[PDB]
RNA sequence: GUUCUUCCGAGAACAUAUACUAAAAUUGGAACAAUACAGAGAAGAUUAGCAUGGCCCCUGCGCAAGGAUGACACGCAAAUUCGUGAAGCG
């Protein structure tokens, strides 16, 4: 019979790669994309109807 | 060891703790080249390719991509339990 041509009956899990349940698990390679990118966070401008003013604003 | 003190051969200050310390002696652990054999996924054959899983790697800068689809998988799969009438006995 054939059976290693067999689809996910079983679950996946995960949680246990590289640097996952200990942060000295992350192996000096990274990954091209891991570098520091985007670093300067934006938040939205102040009066942008918030949720209580917007309150307020009935 | 030096700049100074003098009663003279001593005194004050400056200077302040290197080194997995070995020229060694010991003790684990990987792949190498090839005589002969029989030889590589899918209900006949030529057989794609891509997936899925874990206490399996290798090449790669790599969330790219290759390594036979990288290899494997390939059936006792029972795993919460019964119910019935004939005929021997005794
Ligand atoms: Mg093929
Ligand atoms: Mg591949
Ligand atoms: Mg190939
Ligand atoms: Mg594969």
């Amino acid at each position: 019979m054939t059976t290693a041509h067999r689809p996910t009956f079983h679950p996946a899990r995960g949680g246990t790669a590289r640097g996952e349940g200990d942060l000295s698990k992350l192996s000096n390679q990274y990954s091209s994309k891991d570098m520091p990118s985007h670093t300067k966070m934006k938040y939205r401008q102040t009066g942008q109807e918030t949720e209580a003013d917007l309150r307020k604003k009935d």
